[PDB]
């Protein structure tokens, strides 16, 4: 499957795409304001992510960091990101069907717009300015609107044990971004695509 990441926003970001225990394509790619990286996601891929990374220093070698969405220093990202990170989730080939969501659980770093660009099911959008309307609770010093978990490592915010309800903060994402997860047990948003379908994720939709 084909995923175009358009980075739309007036600054540069460092794209990237993993699986958790291994870089999807490449992995990572600077976008700088305008510009436009097509990966290419083995179909039946479980559990992918697509995020945005801020504020990042590489060397020649692709060891840096940055200051959202840090993959163990890596320019080439093989595992998650550093919250706070909005992410762009899916699963492909499950089953004969594609499934994507938004997702607020690890916290926001940038706006997104993650829809297919063939047939058969709808985009979601989260493109509200929560780091501008975060709580100073969750405000990350280094940048970004953390999640509860990541800031309180609770139980309730964490849903550790699988029986968690929302929470004022998560109410917070909720009402931002009706469209995407706010905590674990979130009223699902993950929408139905054809399966082998492909995307765009676009950084800074709007505004």
């Amino acid at each position: 499957a084909t995923f175009e990441i358009v980075n739309r926003c007036s600054y540069t970001v460092w794209a990237a795409a993993s699986k958790g225990d291994a870089a999807l394509d490449a992995g990572g790619r600077q976008l700088n304001s305008g510009e436009s990286w097509t990966i290419n996601v083995e179909p039946g891929t479980n559990g992918g992510k697509i995020w945005a990374r801020t504020d990042c220093y590489f060397d020649d070698s692709g060891s840096g960091i940055c200051k959202t969405g840090d993959c163990g220093g890596l320019l080439r990202c093989k595992r998650f990101g550093r919250p706070p990170t909005t992410l762009a989730e899916f699963s492909l080939n499950q089953y004969g069907k594609d499934y994507i969501d938004i997702s607020n659980i690890k916290g926001f770093n940038v706006p997104m717009d993650f829809s297919p660009t063939t047939r058969g099911c709808r985009g979601v959008r989260c493109a509200a300015d929560i780091v501008g309307q975060c709580p100073a609770k969750l405000k990350a010093p280094g940048g970004g609107c953390n999640d509860a978990c990541t800031v309180f490592q609770t139980s309730e915010y964490c849903c550790t044990t699988g029986k968690c309800g929302p929470t004022e903060y998560s109410r917070f994402f909720k009402r931002l971004c009706p469209d995407a997860f706010s905590y674990v047990l979130d009223k699902p948003t993950t929408v139905t695509c054809p399966g082998s379908s492909n995307y765009r994720v676009t950084f800074c939709p709007t505004a």
